[PDB]
C-alpha cells in the first residue's frame, strides 16, 4: 500500500460562473457541460462542501498509510477545473487508483451509496481493473455498514457510459455517490463531522482492499 499513488476528486466547484456551461468532449463521441453546481441537503449543506470535506479526510488517512496523494481542486470557494481537465489532472499523476466523491439527489425516501464505473469500457484499463475496483469498493462500503442505494443502481453498483470523468480515465477509477442529500438519514450523516469521517474511513478501506489485491 505504501508508495502507491491515489488521486482524489471532490466533485463540483466551490463557486461557479457561466463558464461551467461551455461544452467539453465527453470521451465517448459527445460533449457535455464543463461543470454542474451539484446538489445540497434540504438544510442547505452543499454537495460541493460535503465532497470537499470528505475528500480532505480521505487524503489525511491515506497519507498516514504512506500513500502518495493528489486532489483535483484546492479550495471550496472558487471556480474549480472542468470535468475533462479533472480527468487530465488525475491521469498526469500516473495513479494506481482514482476516486471521485459525490453525493446525489434522489427521491426523499431513497438512501445509500452507489459506485459508478465506466460501462462499456472504452479502453483496457476500464475493463477488469476498473470493474474489480468498483466491486471491491462496493464490498468495502457495505462491509463498513453503509447501505447500497435503495433507489438507483444494482446492489450499490452502477455501470454507465454518460460520465466524462469515467470515460476519460486512463487508470482504475470509480465515482462514489455516498448517499442521497435529499434523504433524512443520509443528510444527517453528511452534515455530521463524524458522519463524514465514517464515510471517509469506508472509502479508504475500499482503496486499501483494491490496492492490496483483495
Ligand atoms: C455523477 C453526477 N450524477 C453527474 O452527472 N455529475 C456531473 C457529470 C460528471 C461527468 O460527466 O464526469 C458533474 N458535472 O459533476
Ligand atoms: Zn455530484
Amino acid at each position: 500500500i505504501a508508495g502507491r499513488i491515489v488521486v482524489l476528486d471532490p466533485g463540483h466547484n466551490g463557486a461557479n460562473d457561466s463558464s461551467i456551461n461551455n461544452q467539453v468532449p465527453d470521451g465517448r463521441g459527445g460533449t457535455k457541460s464543463c461543470q454542474t453546481s451539484g446538489t445540497a441537503t434540504d438544510g442547505g449543506y452543499p454537495e460541493h462542501t460535503f465532497t470537499w470535506n470528505t475528500v480532505l479526510l480521505i487524503r489525511q488517512q491515506l497519507t498516514q498509510l504512506g500513500v502518495r496523494t493528489a486532489m483535483t481542486r484546492g479550495d471550496d470557494n472558487k471556480l474549480g477545473p472542468c470535468i475533462d481537465k479533472r480527468a487530465e489532472i488525475e491521469n498526469s499523476y500516473n495513479p494506481d487508483a482514482v476516486v471521485s466523491i459525490h453525493a446525489d439527489g434522489g427521491p426523499a425516501g431513497g438512501h445509500g451509496f452507489h459506485v459508478n464505473y465506466s460501462n462499456p469500457p472504452v479502453n483496457a484499463v476500464q475493463g477488469e481493473p476498473t470493474l474489480r475496483f468498483a466491486k471491491t469498493m462496493r464490498d468495502s462500503l457495505q462491509a463498513a455498514g453503509l447501505t447500497p442505494a435503495t433507489y438507483i443502481g444494482t446492489g450499490g453498483l452502477y455501470g454507465r457510459s454518460d460520465l466524462a470523468g469515467l470515460n476519460l480515465a486512463q487508470h482504475p477509477k470509480v465515482l462514489v455517490e455516498l448517499g442521497n442529500m435529499k434523504n433524512a438519514q443520509d443528510s444527517a450523516m453528511m452534515t455530521s463531522p463524524e458522519g463524514r469521517s465514517k464515510y471517509a474511513q469506508a472509502v479508504v478501506q475500499g482503496i486499501v482492499a483494491y490496492l492490496s489485491g483483495t
